[PDB]
DNA sequence: CGTCCAGTCTAC
DNA sequence: TAGACCTGGACGG
């Protein structure tokens, strides 16, 4: 999952529980290393908002519930396998680490974060990771100027394919979205980043990095095998035959056609 | 059967 | 940095 999935995400938690009403109190597999969430209440609203990798759920009690309760923030990250499901209580998918439960009246529901490899993570504030930069999808001008205005760092003395997944300045951008992006400007991804950005101090390289994953949150889905066939034809360069790839530096494959570029393993 | 492949996080 | 953290599907023998 990256941003385009971490804000689909969030619409589908927000639209799957636009009518739902939570009780009780919030579960945890045993087997998760993720903190409990110390959180019970009678009757409860979830809603859900996405920045760059990372979902924030916030837990509202409606006015009344019992135990009395200020609403609660959860800050998850996916890792390479989460997601959120709505199942029936008793239809729990394996993996479901964390589960909220419908209150009655109607179907018993659990609202589901399910994350096979178990990579993902959440934490009990509902702050933003420290160092984490703007969601290229939704703060694209704040992504920007932060981008522009710190090329000095040492960040961008790295080839550009590996700059694009760094999560201080490409807040969403993961290993599809740099492979995707760095095609539709035929950017060498060893090109080194300081060079193609201080060019551009016919879109842009920084703009595409919003326009890009904002193409995947608009073909809609991502499973919550019909929109999985929209995402493949969609794609362009990651993993598409004709295409060469390599390992950078950290031994993530990029996809790219074509040079390779000077700072090239 | 086995190997290989698919975003952080943190000891060195 | 390198290895760690994890499960499962595709594919080879």
């Amino acid at each position: 999952p990256e941003g385009p999935e971490l804000h689909l995400a969030s619409q589908f938690v927000n639209e799957a529980c636009r009518a739902l009403v939570f009780g009780g109190c919030v579960e945890k597999s045993s087997v998760s290393r993720n903190p409990e969430v110390p959180f019970e209440s009678s009757a409860y609203r979830i809603s859900a908002s996405a920045r760059g990798k990372e979902l924030r759920l916030i837990l509202s009690p409606l006015p009344g519930a019992q135990p009395q309760q200020e609403p609660l923030a959860l800050v998850f990250r996916f890792g390479m396998s989460g997601s959120f499901q709505l199942v029936p209580r008793e239809e729990l998918p394996r993996h479901a680490h964390l589960r909220f439960y419908t209150a009655p009246p109607g179907p018993r529901l659990a609202l589901c974060f399910v994350d096979i490899r178990r990579f993902g993570r959440w934490d009990l504030g509902g702050k933003w990771q420290p160092g984490r930069g703007p969601c290229v999808l939704q703060e694209y001008q704040q992504f920007r100027e932060n981008v522009l205005r710190n090329l000095a760092d040492k960040a961008f003395d790295r080839p550009i394919c590996e700059a694009l997944l760094d999560q201080r300045f490409f807040n969403g951008i993961g290993n599809y979205l740099r492979a995707e992006i760095l095609y539709r400007l035929k950017i060498p991804p060893f090109e080194k980043a300081r060079s193609v950005l201080e060019a551009l101090q016919n879109p842009d390289l920084l703009e595409l990095c919003h326009s890009v994953p904002k193409e995947v949150v608009q073909l809609g889905g991502r499973g919550h095998e019909e929109d999985f066939a929209a995402f493949r034809a969609w794609l362009r360069c990651y993993g598409m035959p004709g295409m060469s790839s390599l390992q950078d530096r950290h031994g993530r494959t990029i996809w790219f056609q074509g040079d390779p570029g000077p700072l090239a393993p």
